[PDB]
């Protein structure tokens, strides 16, 4: 059950990719982003928990910053590349949302960059916004982004291949964009092909692993209603860590919200 | 002279297939109906065929279905051995590459080329596959084949960035990419091909890897009726994938037919 495991070792090549290709943001840039809308608030900031770290691009970004940071993450490969990146010092949690082991009165700020809240049911990530609400003092804030109106016209039709592939640094992968009738997900599943260890008589080789990513639509209506019911406000969306609205083109929304005096 | 059908032939009859139920390519009798009608119309009678570019015998078996006699050329023996076991010993398989066609005059009476082949020849290949074919049919005879049309290169190529689609059929895997040399008369079709090994690497099933490009060359509609005037052929016309629609915008496989005349080729 971690569509992860597979992925992990070729991970951070992808997602250049597909910030190359794909016009995701650069962590850099989302770096800019944080630090301005932080940069407004009242409260300083000066730890922080991503949840959903994966390799920790994103940690090592705000860990340049000056920033104290603080990883989780379900998938034990994924992890085992973020402490390779970040060394021993950094605290790094192997837990599944909306399981967060982690104590009240410490994070100034959460983050969620490159859409691990996808993963997460309407259930799922309810609980996540009060486990956050939990660890945010009143001027804390919360920020992640989810899959935008543009991206699923985009890929999930009309028009649109239903397949699509990558060959990468010799190794294949083949999506699969379907959306089950009458299912609050979408499902994406990852074909690929990686180099075998030795070769098949005289040939070099490859193995084929399958891995599905389940991913759940978030309308604009739930987020809000989410954030009023677990002690934020001031919820704003933009277009992928920029200053612009999000709007019909979007391929990825960002959310930020501020914990309000609230119990 | 590099065959990019020899790591294909084992599938290619699936892949067909596939294109048939899946991407409005047209089944091998919408092909035979279309001849049998469009040849019917004509006053020369037709019994012996020709099929260029006649792959693993596809259409040559729908011929034979219908009760022509049938000759299939092409230059994949790969191909060629799956047509010989589709269509057995009695039919003539000639091993050739266009505009190579080492046949006698006098022999056919029409011509066909079904499915693309002649897509991948350049514009000096087809004027010489033109030449050779007119010297092959009597006044009267006919020519009939399919290129790609434009709603094909508008569907899969793009000018400005590579295009890539893929595909997953009974364990095998496809990876097209589709590209646009800059100042190229041709368009390229890369095919990876992933298919089962032999045996296993340690407890998983493997796979071999095969890349082979598929080199196409658009042609226009005024470049097949300047062809057809330059080579003793008349009344050309075109139809959208053997159907009785007009050749279009959207067409994905032209159908051109055309006559041949009393010029001496
Ligand atoms: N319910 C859940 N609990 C914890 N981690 C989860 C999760 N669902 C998905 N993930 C994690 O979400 C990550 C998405 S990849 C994003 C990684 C990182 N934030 C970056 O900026 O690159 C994966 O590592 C995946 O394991
Ligand atoms: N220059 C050339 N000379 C001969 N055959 C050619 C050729 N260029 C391509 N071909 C052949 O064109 C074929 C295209 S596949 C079409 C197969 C068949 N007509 C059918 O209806 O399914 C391949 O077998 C390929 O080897
Ligand atoms: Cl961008």
């Amino acid at each position: 059950p971690d569509p992860y495991g597979n992925l992990a070792e070729s991970y951070d090549r992808l997602a250049q990719w597909a910030i190359d290709q794909q016009q995701e943001s650069p962590r850099d840039r989302v770096g800019d982003f944080l630090q301005t809308f932080w940069q407004s608030q009242d409260r300083p900031v000066r730890t922080v928990l991503e949840i959903c770290c994966g390799t920790g691009l994103m940690l090592a970004e705000l860990a340049r910053r000056g920033y104290v940071v603080t990883g989780l993450d379900r998938s034990a490969a994924m992890l085992e590349q973020a402490r390779a990146r970040m060394g021993g010092k950094t605290t790094l949690i192997r837990a599944e949302l909306p399981d967060i082991p982690a104590p009240a009165g410490e994070f100034d700020a959460v983050v969620s960059a490159a859409g691990g809240l996808n993963y997460l049911s309407e259930s799922q990530i309810s609980a996540t916004f009060g486990a956050v609400a939990r660890l945010l003092p009143a001027g804390g804030t919360f920020t992640f982004d989810v899959f935008g109106q543009g991206f699923y016209a985009k890929f999930f039709d009309p028009s649109a291949p239903r397949v699509m592939a990558l060959e990468l640094d010799d190794i294949s992968y083949i999506w699969t964009f379907t959306k089950p009738a009458e299912a609050p997900f979408v499902d994406m599943s990852y074909t690929q092909f990686s180099p075998a260890s030795r070769a098949v008589d005289g040939e070099p080789a490859f193995i084929r692993t399958r891995d599905l990513h389940r991913y759940y639509p978030l309308p604009h209506a739930t987020v809000l209603r989410l954030a009023a019911e677990h002690g934020f406000t001031d919820a704003r969306a933009h277009d992928n860590y920029s200053s612009d609205p999000s709007g019909p083109h979007t391929l990825y929304d960002t959310w930020t919200m501020v914990r309000t005096g609230s119990l």
